[PDB]
């Protein structure tokens, strides 16, 4: 064992709206991602007991997963694009400082992070 508490996803001393980039983020970008066949192993949080990775959490000490992502944006948790898109940045920088270049989930997260980058490319200027 053990796992950290997941990262929060309501609280309400943090400030928060709705934003058109915001609701892009969830509409398009999250709902591409999600869809992916290689959005498996990012969809929850890294569960280091089940997955027998008991130094995940001595490594990754700033964890971000799909599902925290996603459980944001429902619950209008962020203030602004730049605070989600960190946190998708965030994901995908602990899959690379974690693993091994050419490491299956590496590939995974290099395809996500493509389709992504393409996505993030032409999120909508705030209105
Ligand atoms: C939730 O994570 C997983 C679920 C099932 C399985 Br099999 C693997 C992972 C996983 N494993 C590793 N080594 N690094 C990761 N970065 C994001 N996911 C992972």
């Amino acid at each position: 064992s053990m796992n950290p508490p997941p990262p929060e996803t309501s609280n309400p001393n943090k400030p928060k709206r709705q934003t058109n980039q915001l609701q892009y983020l969830l509409r398009v970008v999250l709902k591409t991602l999600w869809k992916h066949q290689f959005a498996w192993p990012f969809q929850q949080p890294v569960d280091a007991v089940k997955l027998n990775l008991p130094d995940y959490y001595k490594i990754i000490k700033t964890p971000m997963d799909m599902g925290t992502i996603k459980k944001r944006l429902e619950n209008n948790y962020y203030w602004n694009a730049q605070e989600c898109i960190q946190d998708f940045n965030t994901m995908f920088t602990n899959c690379y400082i974690y693993n091994k270049p050419g490491d299956d989930i590496v590939l995974m997260a290099e395809a996500l992070e493509k389709l992504f980058l393409q996505k993030i490319n032409e999120l909508p200027t705030e209105e």
